[PDB]
């Protein structure tokens, strides 16, 4: 009875390469955060496949964090049989601003003109300074709770200060400007999804998974199909791409989650957010600004010991010190986790005596999600 995981569709290119997930995982399946939390919160597989309801839900890739909401519900009607759920970040990734308006200049946004294109005050290509380019702009956004949006509107959020209304953090970028949408906005369904939308009309950008931003990783790289971000004009400064290189620093300064917080599994999850925030990580000064983490969500508690034993040796080689899926993750345009993450997450996950490992022979005593389905 093969596990069942699924949602992300961010790193889903990643978690569908051969070998990244291991014996007895199912391939992965891309149908957004939203429904990826909500498919493993509510043990509903009709959330991965439409009308499929005779397997169940075991894990699920996730780019937006469990809500408060989220985590206090699942704690009062599932933890008590079914164990803690865990949630940790899988890799760091950029968020790439592809686009569809052809010329030689490079095209760089400065931060302000970023918050103006997505704020709709900036609708035309003449209004992004040096970039050789005239006509309107048609923005391109996520139809549905993305996790893309999340980390993408996180940086709106801290980084917009100038608008005609703010921006929130969100799962729905179709709602997180309290000025609205630029007019004429696009909406699309996963990352797929939008980048098929920005080449069906002329002159349309977007914010995106750094896999799905280009063909190939050198794509990452052009910035006549990919925004750099980060110009300063007056100071003569240039922005740079979303090439996993250009945040991987700034990925590797996050902080490991705090050893006392670490039976709270909103801990896990590092964010990025306003400046001089205890609790949130500054954006990088350096290097490519947008950034944040994918992560996964399982259960402790598997009521099969094959899949316990499965679900362990997934870990095993994820956060693995060797023989780990790190140049998988590089291929996909991902940051690995470093050493000392890694070793955390195991620690605290893998370590058998530890009261959080996947499989606790004491704390999964007669518990876990189920085997068979039923409904």
């Amino acid at each position: 009875m093969d596990i069942n995981g699924g949602g992300a569709t961010l790193p889903q290119a990643l978690y569908q390469t051969s070998g990244v997930l291991t014996a007895g995982f199912a391939q992965y399946i891309g149908v957004g955060s939203g429904n990826g939390k909500a498919a493993f919160l509510n043990n509903d597989y009709t959330k991965f496949q439409a009308g499929v309801t005779n397997k169940n839900v075991h894990w699920a890739g996730s780019d937006s964090k469990l809500s408060a909401t989220e985590l206090s519900t699942y704690a009062s009607a599932k933890q008590p049989t079914w164990g803690k759920l865990i949630q940790v970040p899988s890799v760091g990734t950029s968020v790439a601003i592809p686009f569809n308006k052809s010329g030689s200049a490079a095209v760089d946004l400065s931060v302000q003109e970023l918050c103006g294109v997505f704020s709709g005050r900036i609708n035309t290509w003449d209004g992004i300074s040096g970039s050789g380019r005239t006509g309107p702009i048609v923005v391109v956004y996520r139809s549905e709770s993305s996790g893309t949006t999340e980390l993408f509107t996180r940086f709106l959020n801290a980084k917009c200060n100038a608008e005609t209304g703010n921006f929130a953090v969100t799962t729905t970028f179709g709602t997180s400007f309290s000025g609205g949408l630029p007019a004429g906005a696009v909406a699309a369904t996963g990352s797929q999804g939008v980048m098929t939308a920005l080449a069906a009309g002329d002159g349309r950008i977007t914010y995106m998974s750094p896999d799905f931003a280009a063909p190939t990783l050198a794509g990452l790289d052009d910035a006549t199909k990919v925004a750099r971000v980060g110009k300063n004009v007056a100071t003569n400064t240039q922005g740079v791409s979303p090439a996993a290189a250009n945040v991987s620093a700034a990925i590797g300064a996050v902080p490991v989650p705090a050893a006392a917080d670490r039976s709270n599994p909103d801990a896990w999850v590092p964010v990025f957010g306003p400046d001089n925030t205890a609790g949130v990580q500054p954006y990088p000064t350096s290097g490519y600004p947008i950034l944040g983490f994918t992560n996964l969500i399982f259960s402790q508690c598997y009521a099969d010991a094959t899949q316990t034993t499965q679900v362990r040796d997934f870990f095993t080689k994820h956060y693995g010190a060797s023989n780990n899926n790190d140049a998988a993750i590089t291929a996909n345009a991902f940051v690995p986790l470093p050493t000392a993450w890694k070793a955390t997450v195991r620690a605290s996950f893998l370590t058998a005596s530890n009261a959080l490992s996947i499989g606790n022979t004491n704390v999964c005593n007669g518990i876990g999600r189920p085997l068979l389905e039923a409904a």
